[PDB]
This record gives structure tokens, sequence and C-alpha cells, in this order.
């Protein structure tokens, strides 16, 4: 991510460091090149001595300085950024006493990609439950934005949905393996998400507020697809740089409200500055959940 107008400027509040020892870990959620997600139990962290599930970020010892420097920058953004409702709130710490862990909220449905694709033909999931998940990551990328703060990486796969139906937006990054995930193409020097990244990302590497409403409005078009990856069955070649750079987004899927449809259509704008903002965003989805009433 970026913290615009540093991340090792950013500075660690030590009242997140918690005891490596109060930690027993678990069924690995998430698994990268470097680095991997656990699920442990922290005894002792919210209450004074009461147990609780946490998600452990940590790495393999294979990461090396940039990689583990890389760990504790993650960490200084989240203990900045705070508390929302739809994130993965950060818990606290371990990082003396051994290597860096980040000690982070558990969402127990997974991600919300898996979960779509599960539910796609425990509880069905209608329209109601899709703007919801809708109107949820709007906001939680609003205050992303509002701490000037960009995700660069806002996917289905990257929404966690934990209790209540609650979508929480989080970052995967060196727990995630983007070797076999055909969802990133490699470009020469890194393994970058093509298919929800803006043109001026693609073509200039401007990963700006504005190119994350792009990358929304790709997260839009598969939640309302129930799964299906956002220009299917499709090889991300050089055809497909021209179609796009041309002014070709993708169809409707068969689930997706008018209205809804008109928001990735302006988050999909050729120009960065001509789309909708985070919060204006919220106001629209808003809307469509009072005229649902
Ligand atoms: C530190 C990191 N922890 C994390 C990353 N990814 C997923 C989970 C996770 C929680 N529960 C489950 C269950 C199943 C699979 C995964 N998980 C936890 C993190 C990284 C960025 C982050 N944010 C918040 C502002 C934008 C990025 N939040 C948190």
């Amino acid at each position: 991510w970026k913290v615009v107008e540093d991340p090792t400027q950013l500075p660690y509040d030590h009242k997140w460091e918690f005891p490596r020892n109060r930690l027993s870990f678990g069924k690995t959620l998430g698994a990268g090149a470097f680095g991997k997600v656990v699920e442990a139990t922290a005894y002792g962290l919210i209450k004074s001595d009461a147990a609780m599930t946490v998600a452990v970020k940590m790495l393999k010892p294979s990461a090396h300085l940039t990689e583990r420097e890389a760990l504790m920058s993650e960490l200084k953004v989240l203990s900045y950024l705070g508390n929302h409702m739809n994130i993965v709130n950060l818990l606290g710490a371990c990082t003396i006493g051994g290597p860096t862990l980040v000690i982070t909220e558990y969402c127990c449905y997974g991600d919300l990609l898996n979960f779509l694709r599960r539910k796609r033909d425990e509880l069905a999931l209608d329209l109601e439950d899709l703007l919801s998940f809708s109107y949820q990551v709007a906001k939680g990328m609003a205050f992303l934005a509002s701490k000037n703060c960009i995700h660069r990486d806002l996917a289905a796969r990257n929404i966690l949905l934990t209790h209540g139906r609650i979508t929480k937006i989080c970052d995967f990054g060196l727990a995630r393996d983007i070797k076999n995930d055909s969802n990133y193409v490699v470009k020469g020097n890194a393994r970058l998400p093509v298919k929800w990244m803006a043109p001026e990302s693609i073509f200039n590497c401007v990963y700006t507020f504005e190119s994350d409403v792009w990358s929304y409005g790709i997260f839009l078009w598969e939640l309302f697809s129930l799964g299906s990856s956002p220009y299917p069955g499709m090889p991300v070649d050089s055809k497909f740089y021209k179609m796009i750079k041309e002014g070709f987004r993708m169809l409707s899927p068969e689930h997706a409200p008018a209205e809804m449809y008109d928001i990735m259509k302006t988050c999909w704008d050729a120009d960065p500055l001509k789309r909708p903002t985070f919060k204006q965003i919220v106001q629209l989805i808003e809307k469509q959940i009072s005229e649902s009433t």
C-alpha cells in the first residue's frame, strides 16, 4: 500500500506489544512464498484473561530483510489506520523476543471470493446480502481513503467475511501464493492483478485513490457475478491490453441491479478524475438500500 499526501515514516506504538507465549498456533489460513496467515488462539488479548481467536501474520524463515521490513511497515500502517468495522483490525503484535508477528481479527467465513463460489449453485445469499457487501466494502474503502491510504489490491479475494455477514477489507500480501494464483500476471519485473487495475496503474504505475475505485468496480462485478473471474476464461495477453485502453468494459452480471452497474460504469471511467469518490459511493449505495424499503 501507500500513505500519500511513507510506511517507514510511520511510528510503532508499543501499546500493541503482546507476548509470543500467549499465542497458540493452529490451522494455516493463507500461505505464500515468503509469508503466511495462521489461525491462532490468544489467551488474554481483549479481556484481562479470556482466550480469543486471532489471525497471526508471519513470514517463513526463507523471507529476508526487505521482506521482514515490509512486514514491520504493514504493522505500522495498520496501527496508524486504527479501527473500522469493515477492515481486518489489528489486535496487537510481537516484535520483541523474535521475528515480527502481526496479530489481527480472524474472519471465520474466510475470503468472500471462495465464499461466493461455495454459495454459487450455510445460508443462501440473496440480493440484500450482495447489496450489503457493496455498502460495507464501500464504507471500509471510504475509511481507507479518509486515512490517506491506498490498498492497490482490492478484490473479492482480499475481502474477508466474518460473523453476522460482515465483510472486512484485508491484504494477504506475502501470505498468498501469487505463483499458482492465475489472477496474478507476470510483468517482466513482478506479478500484478491486471484484470482489477486501472489504466494509470497498468500503463504508468500511478496508484492513486482514483485507481482503487476502478478496482472496486471490478470487485462489484465479481460480487454480483457470484464469483465469476473478471473477463472470464480469457488469457491476459497483449490482445487484452488493447480493448481495455480502447474503452471496453465488462457486461452486467445476471444478478446486478441497474443502479449498481451505473456505479461500475463511473468507476470504470477512462478519466480517473471523473470517477466517484468512495464517500460519494457510500451515499449512492445508502440511497439503493433505502429505495428497497
Ligand atoms: C496482518 C494482515 N492479516 C490478515 C491478512 N489477510 C487475511 C487475514 C485473515 C483474517 N481472518 C482470516 C480467515 C481466513 C483467511 C484469512 N484471514 C489476516 C492484514 C493485512 C492487511 C490488512 N488490511 C486492513 C487495511 C487494508 C489492509 N489487515 C490485516
